[PDB]
Order: structure tokens, then sequence, then C-alpha cells
């Protein structure tokens, strides 16, 4: 992969692996989300970030936390196909940063998907959110385009829609979900993609067999720790549309909420 | 990737991804095992398979893994390129064997080696059978005629018989269940998932002070999508050695047994 000519975005190509595809022999949405995070890490590495915080974030013990992921897929890449992903970052005042991605077919150059993510700043020890510092923002404004470049430019698009809280009784549920070592990142935290897989565990088999996942929006509220247990709840709100809630198995503390949209095959 | 000059083996290079590494910022053994299966799949694709022969598909016959043995000297770091060469060899009517050699792309030094034993099974009845003459003759043209073993040693660890763990186990991880991410494109649990499940019962203290050097896993029965697994581990020993048993919750039907060897960091 490499930074583009103007140094303000990054591109990388991936060959879809055999173990990265589902029953329809095209890449799963968890494989897509892993590729989004991988090209995001290579972008930060290419501009000098920690091997992904700045000089001042490191001394203040500040980190980036994902607040929201929104993915829209038109065509999932087949096993053996090459998918090219371009990513870039943009600041959003003191509220946080945004990282967008565009997925393309390498042969046709056609856009097969797009994604947007909202990141917030948090003290790694206290887990307290704190907006963005005056001279912390100055350290990374040089690696972001100055004019707005949005993957979802539409006014009032699906990526910014507020998600309600699912009320019991849920229509479908998958309970007692627990992470294993494969689910941890290099910092021993549960990987953000694991939450996507957990949301989708409560989608009935019949839906997965007759429909294709087109849109997923996931809010991140609290992390599931290595010794926590998760319940995945899903209710139909309708194409097929669903409301989702991940909560810790005991007290019922919310960790995530989201919606999915599905097209009939 | 590509077949080598003589067409009797296959080589492929992989850049280690950010989400593929553990706390030591080097690739996990599950990432290694996924790469072994990926280069295995590209080798079969390059020789005309899709991965059974013309007679196997007609007779509803498939390849099933009976044993995996991996030995790692140095795990590839995040961002490093690892080159893997793989080949197959027939072992008479018992079945076939696929071996792999892992190398550092920059230094050319061997950083690991693996061997696997495969058997033939009727996909519907789940009944094992010896390889027939007409099925064997179909793939003998893609295997070297002289023996080429990743583990040539007089009495190497790859062929050692593994005993059955007796209760009470020293360590256990109970109620392990697969999710959709764990399934392959045929809706069967991925062979690498069993490795992760064996390692769930290794105490945290071991993982922090030791490095996994050797893993041998026998495969006996599959865990189905609605099955629940218990992972049991007992110390059998500078080095640390363990005996492992995976069994279904309830009746306690064995699905796997194995051993691991660990060196102090
Ligand atoms: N990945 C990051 O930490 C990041 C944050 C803000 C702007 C950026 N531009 C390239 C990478 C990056
Ligand atoms: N992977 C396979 O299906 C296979 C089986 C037997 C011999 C082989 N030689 C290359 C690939 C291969």
């Amino acid at each position: 992969g490499s930074l583009t000519e103007d140094g303000l975005s990054y591109k990388e190509k991936f060959v879809v692996r055999s173990y990265e595809v589902g029953s329809n022999k095209t890449a799963t949405v968890e494989t897509i989300a892993n590729l989004l995070q991988e090209v995001g890490c290579n972008h930060a590495q290419s501009v000098g970030f920690s091997t992904a915080t700045t000089t001042t974030m490191r001394k203040l013990h500040l980190i980036w936390v994902t607040a929201r992921m929104h993915i829209e897929i038109y065509k999932y890449p087949a096993w053996g196909d090459v998918v090219e992903i371009e990513t870039w970052c943009q600041s959003e005042g003191r509220i946080g940063t945004r990282r967008d991605w565009i997925l393309k077919d390498s042969v046709t150059g056609e856009v097969t998907g797009r994604a947007t993510s909202k990141w917030v700043m948090m003290n790694q020890d206290t887990r307290r959110l704190q907006k963005v510092s005056d001279d912390v923002r100055d350290e990374y404004l040089v690696f972001c385009p100055q004019e707005p470049r949005l993957a979802f430019p539409e006014e009032n698009n699906r990526s910014l829609k507020k998600i309600p809280k699912l009320e019991d009784p849920a229509q479908y549920s998958m309970i007692g979900l627990k992470p294993r070592r494969a689910d941890l990142d290099m910092n021993q935290h549960v990987n953000n993609v694991t939450y996507i897989g957990w949301v989708l565990e409560s989608i009935p088999q019949e839906i997965v067999d007759t429909h294709e996942l087109q849109v997923i929006t996931l809010d991140y509220r609290r992390e599931c720790q290595q010794d926590d247990v998760v319940d995945s709840l899903t209710t139909t709100t309708s194409d097929s549309q669903f409301l989702h809630l991940l909560r810790l198995s005991g007290d019922g503390q919310e960790i995530n909420r989201g919606t999915t949209l599905w097209r009939k095959k």
C-alpha cells in the first residue's frame, strides 16, 4: 500500500482469502471491517504514528476510541478477487476525528462499498472522554485534507441517524457470548470487529440464507472485558430492517446498539 | 503466489496484518495456521482442483484433516513478510500428507515448519475409507515422487501418539461455542478454531512467561454449529509441556486431543 500523490489519503490492495468468505464464496462483513482497520493502521504508520497516537497524546496517556462504525456494501468481493481500499481522515472540531473509506473492484474500478467511522479521545487509564486538545489537534491537521471529503456526503444520510434503544422482549437473541484470545487485539482489548460478529449472531438463519447484508451502523458505548459475557438482541423494525442491542449478561449494561438493512437475494 | 519451477510445490508471501498479532506484536499461531490453509488452498487451485478430484466429487468423497503438527522458531512480526512453501505427498492407501516450510523473506532463514495428515471420507455418511487406485492416480502427478518431509528426524514429534487426558483436568475452559466467523464457506467449523479452543485453557501466567514452540492436534469428530465444547489442559512436565482434550458438553464425546510445548521467554 501507499499514500496517494498529495499525501492526504492511503490506498491498499487485498486478495480475498479462502477463510475470509462466507457460504456465498464472497468476503464476510467482518472480513471487510478487518480490512478497513488494516488499511487504517497502514495509513497511520506511513505518516509517523506510534507502532496510533501523536507525540502529545502519548505523554498525556490519551488514546483514540471508536464511537461509531457505518458500513454500506453494494458488492462483496469474491474469494480470489482483489479489492482496493482508499482511506483518509478529517477532524471534526473538538468533538473528534472521522475516518472514511471507499472500497473498489480493482479490475473494473467500480465502487463496491463505503464506510465512515467516528472517533473520540479518551484517557487510557481513567477512560474519560475529553474532546480534542489545542496543540494535540495541530499535530495531525497536516495529514488530513483541508476541504471536506465525505464518503457519505448526502444531507441527513444513514451514517448520522440516531439509533433508539431496543425494548424487551427482543424478537431474537443469542446469549452467553464470550470472547476468546483470537478476539483480542495486541493491547489485550476486544477487537472492534468482534462486536459486529456478535450483533449478527442473533439474526435468524432464514434471513442470512434469503437476504444479503447491505447496511450496518454500530454505536460503541462501553468495552466488553475479557471476563465479561454478552447477550445479542435483535428485533425486526420493517427490504428487511433490524434494531440491535449488545449488553452484559448479568446487570444488562449496554455495550453497543445498532441497525442493519438487508436486501432479498 | 506461484507453483515452483518443477510444478511440485507452491510458494506464497504474506505481509503480517495488525489484527493478526498478539501482545508480543508477532503473529499468533492461529494466524500461522490460517496462512497454512490459505497457501494450501492456492496450491490446489493452481493445479486444477475445486479441493477434490473428478472421481471424488462423483463418489461424494472429501478430504478430512486427521492431524496438524506445527513447530515455530520465530513468529513473524507485524509488517514482516513471511514466505511459505507447501507440497503434498501420498502415503499409500492411508491418505495424503501436506507439509509446509515457513521462512523469513529478508534473511531466507527457516522460522517454522508444519505437517498435516489427511484422510478420505464420504461427505454424507461421514465414513472413512482408504484411497482407491483411480482417485490416487489423479493427484499423484502433482506430488514429488521422492520423499520430501518437513520433519525427517528418526523419531520426530509429528508422529508421536497422544494419550487421553484423565479427569480431573488441571485447567479448563467451559462452554466454548462457535459463532458465524468460525464457519468455513461450507458452514463447517474452521480447523483453526479447534487450535484456539485448545489454547483457551492454558493459564494466563504461561502465556505471559512462555512462548508456544510446538502444537500437535489430533482431529476425531467435528463440533457442529449447535454443539458446546469444554477445553481441558494438564501439565505433563526450563520447558513446559501440556496434554489437551476437547470434548462436547454433556456426554463428553471427544472431538480433539493434543499436546503443546513451551519455552521460557
Ligand atoms: N490514524 C490516525 O491516528 C490518524 C488521525 C488523524 C489524522 C490522520 N491522518 C492519517 C492518519 C491519521
Ligand atoms: N490440496 C489438494 O487437494 C491436493 C491433494 C493431493 C495432492 C495435491 N497436490 C497439490 C494439491 C493437492
